[PDB]
């Protein structure tokens, strides 16, 4: 449903997360190379998502529908063990998301599923981020992959 690449020269940590991160949803990822935003949403002929960086971190992820919109944006950061992910299949399940989360699933584009917690994302509230959206691999145990998210806008 997504295409996803990164802001321009991103570090090593940006490249990993990001790559990672696009396996997990099924979204195409693409280099960023040189090119505008412009040139990224001729490339995707859809939406698309850029994750940037402040500090050679990955901070933000900016969500454009296929004309270029700017649908909402998460600021994050992201916390990862080296173990790629067990999953069967694409991410894009949700378990809930609670009053006040709903947009980080729309953002996303993330079905609620309440059948199963495998390959599915668990949101929930934390004492120092506003939410943790924490990957359930394909067993529905942690996956070692999290989105600590400090705020996010939508429209």
């Amino acid at each position: 449903h997504m295409l996803l690449t990164t802001s321009r020269k991103p570090s090593q940590r940006t490249r990993s997360f990001s790559q990672r991160l696009s396996r997990i949803m099924g979204w195409r990822y693409i280099n960023r190379g040189k090119m505008s935003l412009r040139d990224v949403l001729i490339e995707a002929r859809g939406p698309v998502a850029v994750v940037s960086e402040r500090h050679g971190n990955p901070a933000r992820i900016t969500f454009l529908d296929e004309r270029g919109g700017e649908r909402g944006y998460i600021l994050f950061n992201p916390s990862f063990e080296m173990k790629k992910p067990e999953l069967a299949d694409k991410a894009v399940r949700v378990s809930s998301c609670p009053p006040g989360s709903e947009g980080l699933c729309n953002l996303m584009g993330l079905e609620v599923d309440e059948s199963s917690s495998r390959d599915a994302w668990s949101i929930r509230t934390d004492e120092e981020y506003a939410w943790v959206m924490e990957l359930m691999d394909a067993r529905g145990t942690p996956a070692g992959f999290k989105l600590l998210i400090r705020d996010f806008r939508v429209g």
